[PDB]
């Protein structure tokens, strides 16, 4: 009824963006790039406005509105908090990739956000 505990929130994050990530062939955007971010504590909300920055790509829709979940304040096309720095872009695939080790890190220390 009330929504789902932190820890299994993430872990039913983790479950489905690796399922995504297994079976994919090509990238899931058209080759689509993402500025790289540092991952420490906001990484769901400096994760997220990079998200912003790709469009028509379905397949991570549903993804943004999960690191959403982790991060109460929305990013618009226009608003940027972690782009200040001229970091170089990264393929997609990477970034989840990356992403994805630093997801199951914060659970084994149960410390969510």
């Amino acid at each position: 009824m009330g929504p789902v505990p932190p820890s299994t929130a993430l872990r039913e994050l983790i479950e489905e963006l690796v399922n995504i990530t297994q079976n994919q062939k090509a990238p899931l955007c058209n080759g689509s790039m993402v500025w790289s971010i540092n991952l420490t504590a906001g990484m769901y909300c400096a994760a997220l406005e990079s998200l912003i920055n790709v469009s028509g790509c379905s397949a991570i829709e549903k993804t943004q509105r999960m690191l959403s979940g982790f991060c109460p304040h929305k990013v618009s096309a226009g608003q940027f908090s972690s782009l200040h720095v001229r970091d170089t872009k990264i393929e997609v695939a990477q970034f989840v990739k990356d992403l994805l080790l630093h997801l199951k890190k914060l659970f084994r220390e149960g410390r969510f956000n």
